[PDB]
């Protein structure tokens, strides 16, 4: 009999997925000016 | 080894920028009346 017969012989389904709710900032990259070193000191 | 040696082994990356950050003023010398003179005491 149901809901007395234990706790897992019912196989939840799984089903397509994603729930996340985590966020970033902006970017303030793209305004600074840009340069590309090639050593480590300049 | 490194780091213990000298400051002269490593040549920093010479990068090809002159930061300025210097203001004129504004010109202001079209709207006055030109004239080309001779020797002084016109």
């Amino acid at each position: 009999e149901a809901s007395t017969i234990g706790p897992a012989f019912f196989t939840p389904q799984v089903l397509a997925l994603e729930v996340d709710c985590n966020i970033e900032c902006a970017s303030l990259l793209d305004l600074y000016g840009q340069i590309e070193v090639s050593r480590s000191t300049f």
